RNA sequence: UAAAGAUGAGACGCGUUUUAGAGCUAGAAAUAGCAAGUUAAAAUAAGGCUAGUCCGUUAUCAACUUGAAAAAGUGGCACCGAGUCGGUGCUU
DNA sequence: CTAATCGCCAGCGTCTCATCTTTATGCGCCTA
DNA sequence: TAGGCGCATCTGGCGATTAG
């Protein structure tokens, strides 16, 4: 048959031949079909496929995760109103309808352009009381008085929007920042604790706490700079542990139990403070020194006299840009003139002139105004500002980023308590304000759907809508947190029907050791062959020894048992290793904490124990475990829970319940781990128990195990790839007869990778056979081979390749990968040699680009500014694309042709039209159900339902001379033909761009040399090829005179340094969009084809995702 | 073995747009001189219904047939030749 | 006057949690 | 003998411009 077929997979191309008849490229006749009248295309069998590479769905989670933030968020925000609805619908009218209504013009807007009182006066009252919301927000702190119900509101919606980090477990106490004075307070209760009154410096207090913040990884260094004296405890890390928190984990000076390893501010630093006390001060004060740290790292308030440090923090920032503005502004201009515009009344130029209207930036502010204070005389008072970066500083910026939602909290508790004595109607919902200020769905939990959505996993306890109030009663937690679990946990292979065990379980861990313990042998000093160990000495081993002592066998249990053999010496072991692998880690960990061993060892109530191991795997917090193991309370309350609870387990393992000690054989009656205690004499293992003759585990094995098989990871991009070239493959079979090819060869696309299961398709789909014995020959070979033999054949025989020339490079590599591939298999190098020149002499390769219509987001993603122009697209139906718009220049999807009747000028006389149209991704739902209704609404009339053509991306259009022309945008076309350029030019250009780099070390360097130096008239006739090509099919001529120009002056340098800049001349003929490339000194701006009108009259071609089978329309004869 | 990604789940801080933050003085304006600037609301793919505190940017893509559809179909041969596929003979 | 040319512009940084797969090691083994 | 299994160790859009 011949009917070698290569391949070679690749992230954005995917090349294929089809024959291999003496070891050549074939070349075969076709017929083709439609109106043109030629029917003799003898063509070849080499060919590419190009196609968009594959996007992965990381993006599409982030925007997926933001709508769901902004939707939750809204629903924040509507909880609120329904609190708030009932007095306000008292207190003021339509005041949720004129929030809700602020973006439309006067206009449009319905009840009034003020959006907070509804009047001007008040409006500009209440901005020059409170410029800034802080103000508003320390006067209902500090007020001790009844204030608006619109500003209360606006301080809660405030808060609600703009929440916190959510990073801090525990609290902390809004006024504790007198406290960070009695650091000196801590470190002498500490040393009148202790028993040498460690010595301190005075004075040194917020100093050294600024100083330590700044070196973060200094801070050893600056706590022994600190604390003088003795400093061991201050190195270890006691002293971080106090101010900063416990980040390490050495032992500083013990004291407590083992050793004090408890976390600082966490959610079990509670639950460890109880095991640090009974093995018992200075904590106490410790924690408020911790909060103490840092509220006085980001809240810098000198003087308690408040209860709101942020909003103070805040006032002093907006008092600070205030005085120092009007510093500037009197110096400035009595000072330096002529720049006081520039600087002040200005819009669109860096300084204060973008620092507020404009859209400069803190840093480019910095910069554009450190020249400006550099010159004048009574500087450098603010040149130490601009130092420490806060100059001139606004509130709501990045920097306020790491804000504490504790702080919100107790500071939104503060109102709350302040205002709750007048407003007896919200002191009732205090605990319900406070929860939906910490409500937060668990990481467990998920989204709240009904089984619709692909990604949702919650099971209901109770049918009914979920809110924050009634999370817990409605949303069943332990079974929710399980399939979160089980959902991404893989199946056992050998029967996918049951989850797999956690690694650290016991009877999944004790089958690992008693798979290594019965082939653990024993050797005789009289018999050679050594005996398995078996018995009830397997028995007599593990209680005796594993139970008793943490990894028993770490070159220890050797002296053990030969203890244990001292009378039996004469016969030794033939063990692994000194050390062996498993242990009973989980058994000796429940031991430690329980007190009694005898139903441990009683080997009987495994089943509660594996769901004991079962809860400690799966889940996390602490009270979510406790409720699970609530129901063996009744036993292991008093003297268990305290310290189970604290043990966590994490790991999963790869065998399963019903696999391990389910399946028996009824010969025996015993199961796998039966088998493994009682086998006799031989003993069998897990591989070969599985897979042994005449036994009934196989059947059962197979009963169970009796597309998809794509998704074996390894990026989203290589997948489309691979189900490509299946189903290039799979419609080459129709084209090349029906037969079945001879063998396939495949490329990279390290051999563990996607490359070998990708193989396994091939096997399964072309060897698909009877499975009684026909199956088990193998028709066809599928074959994957090393890059390397391709390589070193390309250097040895001189078929290079420089990328930037053609795409026939991508179906040269399928070619070479086949021919190799079947030269290694047929002889178990040749004559091949001419005739694969000739191969890649030729210029008929079958090159096509993957019609594809696209599908992503609408337009681009910046709001620009009003304009009079009908590019912007409004951004909701409600709004308009004039007065506000910004979302301009969509993606077109497809593109269509179409032929109708259509009215223009005054006389209201009708004329024909034929044109190309392109739909966009937003309306092309709309297209394809309504097209009749879609075309006449959008403006033509009497249209042809039966001439419409639908052209994808990439169509591909054929014109006078020989011209091709490809289709991207609606009315933008590419490149479609391609430079068919001759060996002679690129076994020249290679070597000239290689002219001092990998040019040969065994002497192939100077015969290479003088063969470019003696060739150099090739450069001009490069030049004239690539003239002629583009005066035929590129129609270039401005851009190539100009490049003549460029050429003819760029001699001086004419060895090689013209060869890399030749390579740029290639970017203008390439197919595809053009670029803009440089010519040594001269830049060449790109030419863009928009005369889409030609193509009207054109032949347009539809052809098969091989090539090889066309379909032509003459789009004259429709006219 | 640590990194490395690849998947889902829960949260922050900016940014943009429109709107609200009464501009004054002398001049026909031409404009000129002058105060002033730090905040807030809404939206954050149009939208879809199953109306969920759910879904909407990943992956799927030649025409001509029969299928409402999953799909199943669909168009001879060999030598001699190369400028983006031609010549000739057998052949039915 | 309506179609080619030229220059410019494209939404962003941090946290927390889980699973699985890979650069590279064997031990006990097995099927084709 | 290869292949498997269990456990660990940039390129289309758009406004301003020129111009055939």
């Amino acid at each position: 048959k011949k009917y070698s077929i290569g391949l070679d997979i690749g992230t954005n191309s995917v090349g294929w031949a089809v024959i291999t008849d003496e070891y050549k490229v074939p070349s075969k006749k076709f017929k083709v079909l439609g109106n043109t009248d030629r029917h003799s295309i003898k063509k070849n069998l080499i060919g590419a496929l190009l196609f968009d590479s594959g996007e992965t769905a990381e993006a599409t989670r982030l925007k997926r995760t933001a709508r769901r933030r902004y939707t939750r968020r809204k629903n924040r925000i509507c909880y609120l109103q329904e609190i708030f609805s009932n007095e306000m619908a008292k207190v003021d009218d339509s005041f949720f309808h004129r929030l809700e209504e602020s973006f439309l013009v006067e206009e449009d807007k319905k009840h009034e352009r003020h959006p907070i009182f509804g009047n001007i006066v008040d409006e500009v009252a209440y901005h020059e009381k409170y410029p800034t919301i802080y103000h508003l927000r320390k006067k209902l702190v500090d007020s001790t008085d009844k204030a608006d119900l619109r500003l209360i509101y606006l301080a809660l919606a405030h808060m609600i929007k703009f929440r916190g980090h959510f990073l801090i477990e525990g609290d902390l106490n809004p006024d504790n920042s007198d406290v960070d004075k009695l650091f000196i307070q801590l470190v002498q209760t500490y040393n009148q604790l202790f028993e040498e009154n460690p010595i301190n410096a005075s004075g040194v207090d917020a100093k050294a706490i600024l100083s330590a913040r700044l070196s973060k990884s200094r801070r050893l260094e600056n706590l022994i700079a600190q604390l003088p004296g003795e400093k061991k405890n201050g190195l270890f890390g006691n002293l971080i542990a106090l101010s900063l928190g416990l980040t390490p984990n050495f032992k500083s000076n013990f004291d407590l139990a083992e050793d004090a390893k408890l976390q600082l501010s966490k959610d079990t630093y509670d639950d460890d403070l109880d095991n640090l006390l009974a093995q018992i001060d200075l904590f106490l004060a410790a924690k408020n020194l911790s909060d103490a740290i840092l509220l006085s790292d980001i809240l810098r308030v000198n003087t308690e006299i408040t209860k709101a440090p942020l909003s103070a923090s805040m006032i002093k920032r907006y008092d600070e840009h205030h005085q120092d503005l009007t510093l500037l502004k009197a110096l400035v201009r009595q000072q330096l003139p002529e720049k006081y515009k520039e600087i002040f009344f200005d819009q669109s130029k860096n300084g204060y002139a973008g620092y507020i209207d404009g859209g400069a930036s803190q840093e480019e502010f910095y910069k554009f105004i450190k020249p400006i204070l550099e010159k004048m005389d009574g500087t450098e008072e603010l040149l130490v500002k601009l130092n420490r970066e806060d100059l001139l500083r606004k509130q709501r910026t990045f920097d306020n980023g790491s804000i504490p939602h504790q702080i919100h909290l107790g500071e939104l508790h503060a109102i709350l308590r302040r205002q709750e004595d007048f407003y007896p109607f919200l002191k009732d919902n205090r605990e319900k304000i406070e929860k939906i200020l910490t409500f937060r769905i668990p990481y467990y939990v998920g989204p709240l759907a009904r089984g619709n959505s692909r990604f949702a996993w919650m099971t209901r306890k109770s049918e009914e809508t979920i809110t924050p109030w009634n999370f817990e009663e409605v949303v069943d937690k332990g079974a929710s947190a399980q399939s979160f679990i089980e959902r991404m946990t893989n199946f056992d292979k050998n029967l996918p029907n049951e989850k797999v065990l956690p690694k650290h379980s016991l009877l999944y861990e004790y089958f690992t050791v008693y798979n290594e313990l019965t082939k653990v042998k024993y050797v005789t000093e009289g018999m050679r062959k050594p005996a398995f160990l078996s018995g009830e000495q397997k028995k007599a081993i593990v209680d005796l020894l594993f139970k008793t002592n943490r990894k028993v066998t770490v070159k220890q249990l050797k002296e053990d048992y030969f203890k244990k053999i001292e009378c039996f010496d004469s016969v030794e072991i033939s063990g692994v290793e000194d050390r062996f692998n498993a242990s009973l880690g989980t058994y000796h960990d429940l031991l430690k904490i329980i007190k009694d061993k005898d139903f441990l060892d009683n080997e009987e109530n495994e089943d509660i124990l594996e769901d004991i191991v079962l809860t400690l795997t799966l889940f996390e917090d602490r009270e979510m475990i406790e409720e699970r193991l609530k129901t063996y309370a009744h036993l292991f309350d008093d003297k268990v829970m305290k310290q189970l609870k604290r043990r966590r387990y994490t790991g999963w393992g790869r065998l399963s319940r019903k696999l391990i000690n389910g399946i028996r054989d009824k010969q025996s009656g015993k199961t796998i781990l039966d088998f493994l205690k009682s086998d006799g004499f031989a003993n069998r293992n897990f591989m070969q128990l599985i897979h042994d003759d005449s036994l009934t585990f196989k059947e059962d094995i197979q009963k169970a195990q009796v597309e998809h098989i794509a998704n074996l990871a390894g990026s989203p991009a290589i997948k489309k790839g691979i189900l490509q070239t299946v189903k290039v493959v799979d419609e080459l079979v129709k084209v090349m007869g029906r037969h079945k090819p001879e063998n396939i060869v495949i490329e990279m696309a390290e051999t563990r990778q996607i490359t070998k299961h990708v193989a396994q398709i091939l096997d399964s789909r072309m060897n698909t056979k009877y499975d009684e014995n026909d199956k088990l020959i193998r028709e066809v070979k599928v074959i994957t081979l090393k890059s390397k033999l391709v390589s070193d054949f390309r250097k040895d025989f001189q078929f290079y390749k420089v990328r930037e020339i053609n795409n026939y490079h991508h179906a040269h590599d399928a070619y070479l990968n086949a021919v190799v591939g079947t030269a290694l298999i047929k002889k178990y190098k040749g004559r091949d040699f001419a005739t694969v020149r000739k191969v890649l002499s030729m210029p008929q390769v079958n090159i096509v680009k993957k019609t594809e219509v696209q599908t992503g987001g609408f337009s681009k993603e910046s709001i620009l500014p009003k304009r009079n122009s009908d590019k912007l697209i409004a951004r909701k139906k409600d709004w308009d694309p004039k007065k506000y718009g910004g979302f301009d220049s969509p993606t077109v999807a497809y593109s269509v042709l179409v032929v109708a009747k259509v009215e223009k000028g005054k006389s209201k006389k009708l004329k024909s039209v034929k044109e190309l149209l392109g739909i966009t991704i937003m309306e092309r739902s709309s297209f394809e159900k309504n097209p009749i209704d879609f075309l006449e609404a959008k403006g033509y009339k009497e249209v042809k339902k039966d001439l419409i053509i639908k052209l994808p991306k990439y169509s591909l259009f054929e014109l006078e001379n020989g011209r091709k022309r490809m289709l991207a945008s609606a009315g933008e076309l590419q490149k479609g033909n391609e430079l068919a350029l001759p060996s002679k030019y690129v076994n020249f250009l290679y070597l000239a761009s290689h002219y001092e780099k990998l040019k040969g070390s065994p002497e192939d360097n100077e015969q290479k040399q003088l063969f470019v130096e003696q060739h150099k008239h090739y450069l001009d006739e490069i030049i004239e090829q690539i003239s002629e090509f583009s005066k035929r099919v590129i129609l270039a001529d401005a851009n190539l005179d100009k490049v003549l120009s460029a050429y003819n002056k760029h001699r001086d340098k004419p060895i090689r340094e013209q060869a890399e800049n030749i390579i740029h001349l290639f970017t203008l003929t390439n197919l595809g969009a053009p670029a803009a490339f440089k010519y040594f000194d001269t830049t060449i701006d790109r030419k863009r084809y928009t005369s889409t009108k030609e193509v009207l009259d054109a032949t347009l071609i539809h052809q098969s995702i091989t090539g090889l089978y066309e379909t032509r329309i003459d789009l004259s004869q429709l006219g």
